[PDB]
């Protein structure tokens, strides 16, 4: 018997009793892929209009609020916007007198449809709009909503029951060894490698290919909190799932206002007409509330907060030497028989693998090259984590066979024991 610490670092080999070199460092998991995660995007834009406008739409605004903000942020998620009459016609016009701007603005909207909210803001400086001859016209539109931005989404894989793969080339012959398999085999003997804990679960964020590392759940508590993974989550990279902020809190402030001496709070906007250089004419100052109190940049988190590989303890491993010889048992080489596979894969939930074992032995069962255990001729039954997806090619060690599969992708899992979108219901007459 023999013994020899190995160092973890690309170079690292031992020579006696049997030459043991370091050939690399990887991982193995179970997958859980997450789908799409994005920061959530506070973004707001409108107008300051000197005119009461009939359509209180992007289109119908056209004149006035910038197109492509407009376009973009109305086909945001939770859209809020808000259409105030700050000063109305005083005479003639269609359903643009003060009148027609009571409190929610029903009145205008029963001539002018808009899917915005109306409001009177009478009272409000009207200082903005200038040079009318006779009867001074303001309006104020403020519209926001939660852009996903594409430079901002990542694709995220959670890497579950991780195991730090050691590649080891134990005298010329390669073995990798994990906690799992810490076992090598000797000219003559046996290798038993004392390996430290695998690192737990991992975060794979998948960069458009280049993929970064963060270590744990993550931690949304901690110097992590404003990781996309903790914020808007689209399992199918299209439908959005779970905890979504409430529509933003649109507000008009005048410039003097006491208001404009604190800071919006997450999801606020506030809106501050400014006086135009040009008559008729006015601008529009947004100050907005970003949710979680900060605005994250994407590439400059992903540099601080991740690495360009998984992380895995210092070392050394204890290179234990024997000259025991493991016992050949009988191995089963035909293909498993009448394999069913029924579930999810990269899920986080275990698929069942049911089938016939053939003669001969154990059969030491593979689903797409993956390892789900060894079984003994006949019947067998399990429930395995599975990182590749349908077809299913099963093995025993040598020829392969197709299984039959009913197993669905991650995305599919995510909407399954669900019933997505709005809920209708009917209430009839008596
Ligand atoms: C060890 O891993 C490498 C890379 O995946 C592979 O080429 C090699 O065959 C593996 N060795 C054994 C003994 O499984
Ligand atoms: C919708 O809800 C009303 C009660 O609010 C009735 O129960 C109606 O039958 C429901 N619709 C359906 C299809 O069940
Ligand atoms: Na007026």
């Amino acid at each position: 018997e023999a013994f020899t610490y190995l160092c973890t670092a690309p170079g690292c080999a031992t020579q006696t009793p049997v030459p043991v070199r370091l050939a690399g460092v990887r991982f193995e998991s179970k997958i859980v892929d997450g789908g799409c995660f994005a920061p959530w995007d506070l973004e707001a834009t409108g107008a300051c209009i000197c005119e009461i406008p009939t359509d209180v739409s992007c289109e119908g605004l056209g004149a006035w609020v910038p197109t492509a903000p407009c376009a973009r942020i109305w086909n945001g998620t939770q859209r809020a916007c808000t259409f105030w009459a700050v000063n109305a016609y005083s005479s003639g016009g269609y359903a643009q007198l003060a009148s027609y701007f009571n409190p929610g603005g029903s009145y205008y909207k029963q001539y002018h449809p808009t899917a915005c909210e109306v409001e009177p803001a009478f009272g409000h400086s009207d200082a903005a709009c200038w040079g009318f001859p006779t009867d001074t016209v303001m309006s104020v539109f403020a519209l926001a909503s939660y852009v996903q931005h594409p430079h901002k989404t990542v694709r995220v894989k959670f890497h579950t029951e991780t195991r730090t793969v050691w590649q080891l080339s134990v005298a010329g012959v390669s073995c990798n060894v994990t906690t799992e398999h810490p076992f090598c085999n000797t000219p003559h003997g046996q290798l038993e490698v004392q390996v430290p804990p695998d690192p737990g679960d991992l975060v794979e964020y998948i960069m458009n290919q280049q993929s970064r590392w963060g270590l744990g759940s993550p931690n949304c508590h901690g110097p992590d909190w404003a990781s996309p993974v903790c914020q808007r989550h689209s399992p199918d990279c299209s439908r959005l799932v779970g905890a979504t902020p409430e529509r933003p809190r649109l507000r008009l402030v005048d410039a003097d206002d006491p208001l404009l001496r604190t800071a919006p709070g997450p999801g606020e906007v506030w809106v501050t007409p400014v006086i135009g250089s040009q008559a008729r004419k006015c601008g529009l100052h947004i100050r907005a509330g970003p949710y979680g109190h900060a605005t994250v940049e994407m590439p400059e988190w992903i540099h601080a907060h991740t690495t360009s590989d998984p992380w895995h303890p210092p070392g050394p491993l204890g290179l234990k030497f024997k000259t025991v010889r493991p016992v050949a048992l009988p191995r089963a080489l035909a293909p498993p028989r009448n394999v069913r596979v029924t579930g999810c894969y990269q899920c986080g939930t275990p698929a069942l693998v049911e089938g016939l074992a053939p003669g001969g032995g154990n059969c030491h069962l593979t689903v797409n090259g993956e390892d789900v255990g060894a079984f003994p001729p006949g019947k067998f039954v399990t429930a395995a984590l599975l990182n590749t997806p349908p077809p299913y090619q099963v093995s025993c060690g040598g020829e392969s066979d197709r299984a039959s599969a009913r197993v669905i992708d991650p995305a599919a899992q995510s909407f399954t024991g669900v019933v997505y979108g709005t809920h209708t219901t009917a209430v009839s007459e008596t």
